């Protein structure tokens, strides 16, 4: 794959946002997705950056730095003459299952530690394409990024400090979580764990935290060495092919399923995998899959477990936000408690603003905020990036806050089921229809809008109302966002949503989301007394509706979807 002249134009571009003259006080952090590139392309970043006029650069050891640690280092990290970096370049694409022929993508995070605002990122579009001349000027330095220490240079008081890529991130997690209580959980006699980093930059962190930090044996953590995959494995958490973690616990790549693994004494009670760049995660139990949304909710209900939210004489937890496409199981947790909810659009910006209210830009002073998306990861205000490894420690703290010394402990399945038993369960599943004609794709979008708009009380089920094409107005900056999903809400809380995902000319993919509430067949009785219906069968109703409504089968020629969550 190729693109405009080199890639440095991007680095030059972000500097064409920062207007001159900084002089020599600008410090930035470098590091990115494990592999494959970085090393040979890190050099490029430094030469250009130094040719632009930054004083100092903190590169991560080996050029590796997980996104959440990136934000961490730019946020809370002051030492060596005492300096704070005002920006950072992250070398990750995240949504790239491979990288043959040196495929590449790059990210930028701003002074608040989080990703660059929409204003900045869109202005870089111009420079990346319109660049008529670049400035690098080989003189020619080529630092060693694999050895700790600082390298001071001439012609411009420049300096590259290769920093340990793990100490600060592991230190932060030790502060926000009661690691001592987590130790009691994993250093017990009836709790087997299983972490997989898919040879992702999260790898080293897993070792440094789960082994050196908690004390879990190394034989539980898997694929914790960074590598440039050529014949596996995909760094995208899902049910399919990446059914490795899925299989270990004893599942099929068809949701909660079951074959010949029912009674095996070798099934871990907790398995988790991490995204390529540790920004997103997937958490599993002994034969139990936790929907990313159900996960968000459980963490919200039992947030009194981590000191981060408890200490600082806080209110306990006053905040909670989620992408609209995400299931509303976290809404019901915001009901049984008093913390104010947000249903924002897709994109992190909104999370940034909601977080950025305590220490910047008015609004609600307190900000102990939690965040999450359907396409997993989730996070909080502790950093300004979604964090995978953080969540896994969260889920440990929750299970820890159960006290099982001696007596047997409740498994994750119960905990979620208990949580299902307390607030009721929000079924969630997503139907993808890939490679359809944009004609038919939009036709389905208009049909579900238009035909439902002027007939709100049409169709089946209960009173299906509040149907709209989701628009949202940012409460902190005042941005207005539209056409971010044709909603079709029901009375009880159920809904089915269509969202159109299609970048450029290559067809499109109808993103049909399914959500059906139920508080029946429970609660408090351990496992509805063997009447486990299960989320997949009861969604058949909502499916029958949706297709009939959207005329989806009639407009596209698709009986069955491409993907199912
Ligand atoms: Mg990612």
């Amino acid at each position: 794959f190729q693109q405009p002249n080199y890639t440095a134009n991007f680095v030059q571009s972000t500097f064409n946002a920062l207007h001159r003259q900084g002089a020599v006080p600008d410090v930035l952090v470098v590091g990115g997705d494990g592999r494959y590139y970085t090393s040979e392309a890190v050099q490029v970043i430094l030469k250009v950056s130094a040719a632009n006029g930054v004083r100092c650069v903190w590169v991560g050891q080996h050029g590796l730095l997980s996104t959440p640690a990136v934000s961490t280092m730019v946020r809370r990290r002051r030492d060596a003459d005492g300096r704070k970096a005002t920006g950072a370049f992250i070398l990750t694409a995240s949504h790239n299952p491979g990288g043959p022929d040196a495929d590449f993508g790059i990210k930028y995070n701003s002074e608040n530690g989080g990703p660059a605002p929409e204003k900045l990122t869109s202005q870089i579009y111009e420079e990346t394409v319109k660049i008529t001349h670049i400035k690098m000027a080989p003189t020619l330095p080529e630092v060693d990024i694999h050895t700790l220490g600082t390298y001071t240079f001439d012609d411009y008081n420049f300096q590259v400090e290769v920093v340990d890529s793990l100490a600060d991130y592991a230190a932060y997690m030790q502060e926000v979580f009661d690691f001592e209580a987590i130790r009691a959980l994993v250093q017990r006699l009836d709790f087997k764990v299983h972490v997989d980093s898919l040879h992702g930059v999260s790898g080293p962190y897993v070792d440094r935290i789960f082994h050196e930090g908690l004390g879990v044996p190394k034989t539980s953590l898997f694929r914790t060495n960074v590598l440039p995959d050529f014949g596996g494995c995909h760094p995208d958490p899902n049910l399919t092919y990446a059914a490795d973690l899925v299989h270990v616990m004893g599942l099929l790549p068809d949701g909660n399923a079951n074959p010949a693994m029912k009674h095996i004494s070798t099934v871990p009670s907790f398995g988790v995998a991490f995204d390529g760049d540790a920004d997103r995660n997937m958490i599993l139990g002994c034969r139990f899959f936790v929907n990313p949304s159900d996960s968000l909710a459980v963490l919200a209900a039992n947030a009194d477990c981590v000191p981060f939210f408890t200490q600082s004489s806080s209110s306990g937890l006053k905040a909670v936000a989620r992408s609209m496409p995400t299931s509303g199981a976290v809404d019901r947790v915001a009901a049984a408690h008093d913390f104010a909810l947000f249903e924002v659009p897709t994109g992190w910006k909104f999370f940034g603003n909601l977080m950025d209210s305590k220490d910047l830009y008015g609004g609600k002073d307190f900000n102990p905020l939690l965040c999450g998306e359907e396409s997993f990861g989730t996070g909080s205000n502790h950093i300004r990036e979604k964090d995978g490894i953080w969540a896994s420690l969260f889920w440990l703290s929750v299970i820890a806050k159960r006290n099982a010394p001696g007596t047997p402990l409740v498994g994750v399945q119960q905990i979620v089921e208990e949580h299902w038993a307390t607030y009721g369960r929000n079924y969630y599943s997503r139907y993808d229809y890939e490679d359809v004609s944009a004609e038919a794709a939009k036709a389905v979008m208009d049909t579900v809008e238009n035909t439902v708009v002027d007939d709100v009380p049409n169709l089946n089920g209960v009173a299906c109302k509040t149907i709209d094409n989701f628009s949202y107005t940012d409460p902190i900056d005042g941005s207005v966002s539209t056409k971010q999903g044709v909603r079709v809400l029901f009375e009880d809380g159920s809904r089915f949503v269509l969202r159109l995902s299609g970048t450029g000319s290559s067809g499109a993919t109808i993103r049909l989301y399914l959500e059906q509430y139920m508080d029946s067949a429970t609660v408090k009785s351990h496992l509805a007394e063997k009447t486990l219906p299960t989320a997949s069968t009861a969604l058949k109703a909502l499916i029958g509706v949706a297709l009939q409504v959207s005329k989806m089968e009639s407009l596209t020629g698709r009986k069955t979807p491409t993907v199912i969550t």
